[PDB]
C-alpha cells in the first residue's frame, strides 16, 4: 500500500516532485570543512527559487461595534522562496554588522523570545550569518527566570513577538544588558499587537531606558541600504559557541546547554540515520518552538533538503490539525501529546458514528482513514514519535491510523537528538554506552529478563557542558567521560535498549514496590475517558493517586460520583490490557475540568507535563486526599 502511494505521489503530485532534494546540494553541504554559516549559505543558493517557508494567510477584520481591528487566520498558507528568505536574513545581518554606532560582532549573544515563524527563522539565520550566539528563550519561562538567563548571558539584543512584550519589557526594566528591542511576528494593523508595541516603547521611554524599540521590518529596511555583511566562518581549529538551549530537570532551574558551531551544524545535516534522511522530500509542519532542539531540527533539517517548512499558526496546538490538514506534510514528527489528540478525535468520532445502522466491521477502519487523510493530510511517508514515552497500546493505535511504522526516537538536549531509534543505538553519533546499577531504585545488571540501570553515554553530539555552571557540569560526566543521562533503560542485547523512565520519576511505595510515574501516565492515556493525566504517589503511601482532566464526552451527563466510577472502570480495563500490577493502578483521583496548558504553567513548550509545577499546583490537595481516604 505505502509503496503504491509513493509511486502515485511521485507521478502525480507536482508539489512533492518539485521538492525532491538535490544530490549536488546535499553533497556540497556534506563537504568536510563546511562550517555552520557556510551550510546555510550553500543551502539558500542551491535551492534559491524553491518555496522554503510558509505561514498562514490572514486578513484584518474590523468589528464596527468595538471599532477594533483583529488579525483573523485564513484557511491557506503563503510561502516565500529560499532566495527571498536569505535576502531577508542578509538585510538583518547587514543592519547589525554595519551599524554606525553599535554594531554586533561574532561572539555577542542575541536573545529571541517567540515560537517558530518566518521572522524567527530570519533572526536565527542572521545570528548564524554573523556568528552571534543565539539564546532562544523558553516562552514558558517565568519573568524572573528570563531575567536570570539574561543576566547570565548579557545579550546585546532582545527580540520578542508582541505576545511576549509584557515579559520583554519587565526584563529590560530590571536593568538587563540588551541595547535594542526588536519586535517580530508583528502586525501593526492588529490593535492588540499595536497596543503591546506602543506600550513597550512608552514604558521604556518613561523609565528613561536608552533601549531602542523597533520592528523587524524597520531593521530590514535599514539593512537594505547597507553593504552585504560578511559570512562568519571560524578558524578550522576553532569551534566557538553558537547556541544555548536552555533545559530544566530535577531542580527546575534552567541550564544553558552549550551548542558549538559544529554541534549546531548537525541540526542541518546530521550524521545519524534519521538526521541523515538525505533524499526524503521534506514538506513539514513545524509546531515545536525554536527554543527546543526538536523544533530546530525540524526547521533546519528540512531547509537542508530543499523542502518547505510550514509554521503552525499558534504555539498551543490549538490550530495543529487545521494546519497539518492544509499543509499535508510528507513527514510528521509526533510528541505523545499529539498522539493523544489523534486518539481523542478517533474516540469522539467513533462514538458519534456508532449508531444503530453502523457496520462495526468497518467503522473503525473508516474513522482511522478519516484521521489519516483529512486530519494528518494523507501525504506523509514517514512518522516519528519522541521527547517522551509512548505506551505500547498507543503506539499500536497510531500505527493503525498511519498505516505505516511509527519510529520511536530517543534523545536529549545534552546527548543529541539521535541516540536511539526503534530501540537501536544509533552510530553515528553514539560512540559508547554502559548501564550503571541504581541499587536504591532496584535496577541492576543482574535483573529479571534484562539488565537494567542508568544509561551513561559517549557520543559525537554530547554537549561540553552547561553555560556558566561549572559544578553542575562536573556532576553530569563520570570519571571516564560518560554523560549521565539520568534515564533508566533495559538492555535487550548490545546496542538494543528499552527506555524505562527518568530516575527522577521512579517512586518507592511504602510496601517497597517501585513505580515509574511518567511511564504509567503514558499507559493510561489509552483510556477513552482521559484527556490528560498526572500521576502522583507518596513514599509514605502504598498506592497512587491521579489528577485527571476528563474528555468533554466523559463529562457529559455525569455527576462527580458517576464520572469517577466510569473512570475507575476504564482505568481497570487499561491496567488489565497492559498487564499492570495492582500497585501501579491509581486508586482515587482529583477531577480537573481545566486542561493543563503552557499558559497555566503545567505543560512545557513541547507539551510535556511540568512535574514540579503540577506538584506545586495539586500536591496539597492530593495529600489531603490521601488522609481523607485514610480517615
Ligand atoms: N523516545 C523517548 N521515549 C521516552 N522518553 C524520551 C524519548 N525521547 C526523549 N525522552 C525523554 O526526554 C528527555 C530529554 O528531553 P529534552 O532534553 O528536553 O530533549 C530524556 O531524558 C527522556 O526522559
Amino acid at each position: 500500500r505505502l509503496q503504491r502511494r509513493i509511486a502515485q505521489l511521485f507521478a502525480e503530485d507536482e508539489q512533492v516532485k518539485a521538492a525532491r532534494p538535490l544530490e549536488a546540494v546535499s553533497a556540497a553541504v556534506s563537504a568536510p570543512g563546511m562550517r555552520l554559516a557556510q551550510i546555510a549559505a550553500t543551502v539558500m543558493a542551491g535551492y534559491a527559487d524553491r518555496p522554503a517557508a510558509g505561514q498562514r494567510a490572514f486578513e484584518l477584520n474590523t468589528d464596527d461595534a468595538t471599532g477594533r481591528t483583529s488579525l483573523r487566520l485564513l484557511p491557506r498558507f503563503e510561502t516565500i522562496t529560499y532566495r527571498e528568505l536569505w535576502q531577508r536574513v542578509g538585510e538583518v545581518a547587514a543592519a547589525w554588522h554595519h551599524d554606525p554606532e553599535n554594531p554586533l560582532r561574532a561572539g555577542d549573544f542575541v536573545a529571541l523570545l517567540g515560537f517558530t515563524s518566518i521572522d524567527y527563522a530570519t533572526l536565527d539565520l542572521a545570528d548564524i550569518h554573523l556568528g552571534a550566539v543565539t539564546v532562544p528563550l523558553q516562552a514558558s519561562a517565568a519573568v524572573s527566570q528570563l531575567i536570570a538567563i539574561l543576566t547570565e548571558t548579557s545579550p546585546r539584543l532582545l527580540a520578542s513577538t508582541p505576545e511576549h512584550l509584557d515579559a520583554a519589557v519587565e526584563c529590560l526594566l530590571a536593568g538587563t544588558t540588551p541595547e535594542r528591542l526588536v519586535v517580530f511576528d508583528y502586525h501593526p494593523e492588529d490593535d492588540d499587537q499595536r497596543a503591546a508595541f506602543e506600550s513597550a516603547r512608552r514604558r521604556l521611554a518613561d523609565a528613561g531606558s536608552l533601549v531602542i524599540v523597533e520592528t523587524l521590518d524597520a531593521v530590514r529596511a535599514r539593512g537594505r541600504d547597507l553593504p552585504a555583511a560578511p559570512l562568519f566562518v571560524p578558524d578550522t581549529d576553532d569551534d566557538p559557541l553558537a547556541l544555548l538551549i536552555y533545559t530544566s530537570g530535577s531542580t527546575g532551574t534552567p541550564k544553558g546547554a552549550m551548542y558549538t558551531n559544529r554541534l549546531a551544524a548537525t541540526m542541518w545535516q546530521g550524521n545519524s540515520m534519521l538526521q541523515g534522511n538525505s533524499q526524503r522530500v521534506g514538506i513539514n509542519l513545524n509546531y515545536m518552538p525554536m527554543s527546543h532542539i526538536a523544533g530546530r531540527i525540524s526547521l533546519f533539517g528540512v531547509l537542508a533538503r530543499g523542502g518547505t517548512a510550514y509554521f503552525a499558526a499558534k504555539s498551543d496546538m490549538s490550530t495543529l490539525f487545521e494546519d497539518i490538514g492544509l499543509v499535508r506534510p510528507t513527514e510528521i514528527f509526533f510528541v505523545p501529546r499529539v498522539c493523544d489528540m489523534v486518539f481523542q478525535r478517533y474516540q469522539s468520532e467513533l462514538d458519534r458514528r456508532s449508531v444503530a445502522g453502523a457496520d462495526l466491521d468497518t467503522l473503525d477502519r473508516e474513522v482511522k482513514a478519516d484521521l489519516r487523510q483529512n486530519y494528518l493530510g494523507g501525504r506523509f511517508l514517514v512518522a516519528v514519535v519522541g521527547s517522551a514515552p509512548l505506551a505500547a497500546e498507543m503506539k499500536t493505535f497510531m500505527e493503525s491510523v498511519l498505516d505505516l511504522p511509527l519510529h520511536d526516537g530517543y534523545g536529549s538536549t545534552e546527548a543529541g537528538a539521535s541516540v536511539l531509534l526503534d530501540n537501536q543505538i544509533q552510530r553515528p553519533p553514539v560512540l559508547d554506552y554502559k548501564l550503571v546499577d541504581v541499587p536504591e531504585l532496584g535496577y541492576f545488571r543482574t535483573d529479571r529478563p534484562h539488565p537494567r540501570g542508568e544509561l551513561l553515554l559517549k557520543a559525537e553530539t554530547t554537549i561540553p557542558g552547561y553555560y556558566k555552571r561549572p559544578e553542575v557540569t562536573a556532576e553530569i560526566f563520570d570519571e571516564d567521560g560518560f554523560y549521565k543521562t539520568g534515564d533508566i533503560v533495559a538492555e535487550l542485547e548490545h546496542d538494543r535498549l528499552v527506555y524505562v523512565d527518568r530516575r527522577n520519576n521512579v517512586l518507592k511505595l511504602s510496601q517497597g514496590e517501585f513505580v515509574t510515574v511518567a511511564h504509567l501516565e503514558a499507559v493510561f492515556a489509552s483510556s477513552p475517558l482521559i484527556r490528560q493525566i498526572f500521576i502522583y504517589g507518596s513514599s509514605e503511601r502504598s498506592y497512587l493517586l491521579a489528577v485527571i482532566v476528563p474528555t468533554d464526552d466523559a463529562l457529559r451527563g455525569r455527576d462527580t460520583a458517576t464520572l469517577k466510577s466510569a473512570l475507575a472502570e476504564s482505568i481497570q480495563r487499561i491496567a488489565k490490557d497492559a498487564n499492570l500490577q495492582p500497585y501501579e493502578i491509581p486508586r482515587d483521583f482529583l477531577i480537573e475540568t481545566e486542561p493543563f496548558t503552557i499558559a497555566n504553567g503545567l505543560l512545557s513548550g513541547i507539551a510535556k507535563l511540568l512535574r514540579p509545577n503540577l506538584k506545586e499546583r495539586y500536591g496539597a490537595q492530593l495529600e489531603q486526599m490521601y488522609t481523607d481516604l485514610a480517615t
